[PDB]
């Protein structure tokens, strides 16, 4: 079970312009775990009932990553009604999961 | 982001300077609590979100009489298309299927 | 890679015989409405690994214009082994991407 994957800046900003959560992973294809902390992201979205999770392959959406100034991966970026809320750099599940709390508080 | 979608009207002056826009506005004539009615602004809600230059609208015609009788709305719920004023369709019936599918027609070019 | 360019109702009937699914565009020629569709197209085609997808100019291909019955552009065509699996009329690229992930579950 995986997040929804993104083809294009524009698909990801209509998703972002949700008011539902959507969060967001940015990672690089060949990246070993790129599929386990897609799996996990998707794995944590259970727990949390108005979250949508996304995937954003970088190599292939290069637009993407300038538009969200992705500067290394794997990054998360937490949106709600196309606003920014969070990032987290790093495959830190944990400090996600956390991160993702705080906002719910 | 999107507007609150769809944005509920208040009055038929409200709609008339609405859809006055070049813009392609979607209306959606309704009673208040049908049991299609969360589907139907659910719905429209997300094809305000997929669709850039189109805005959603609703109308709740048991407090709105004068936008009832204005758009000649002979059953509920029902969906009106229109830009610049003018109507460019209408879908009878809580078939929103049939209004994606009806308005990806009017944006597309004929032949 | 931009979605090829069909020559004939012969080339797009051998193209979509194929069982990998081909997702087709119907369009008009060079009206940058026409060049927007297809590069959504091409970053659709990035997401689904085994889809091919292919562009018809209605009016140097009359006769595929009629075999796919085609009234209005642009108007997408999704085929498996010869045998049409849907088909979005209008540009609703978010229709036809949720209509292909409909079909591969």
């Amino acid at each position: 079970p995986s997040p929804h994957v993104i083809m294009s800046l524009e698909e990801l900003r209509e998703a972002t312009a949700s008011n539902r959560i959507s969060v967001i992973v940015f990672t690089l294809p060949d990246s070993k775990r790129s599929n386990e902390i897609k799996e996990k992201l998707r794995k944590l979205a259970e727990v949390f009932p108005d979250v949508d999770t996304y995937s954003v392959d970088t190599s292939t959406n290069p637009e993407a990553r300038e538009w969200y100034n992705i500067t290394s991966v794997p990054t998360f970026v937490i949106e709600k009604g196309g606003e920014p809320l969070g990032e987290v750099k790093g495959p830190d599940i944990d400090k996600l999961r956390v991160t993702l709390d705080e906002l719910l508080a």
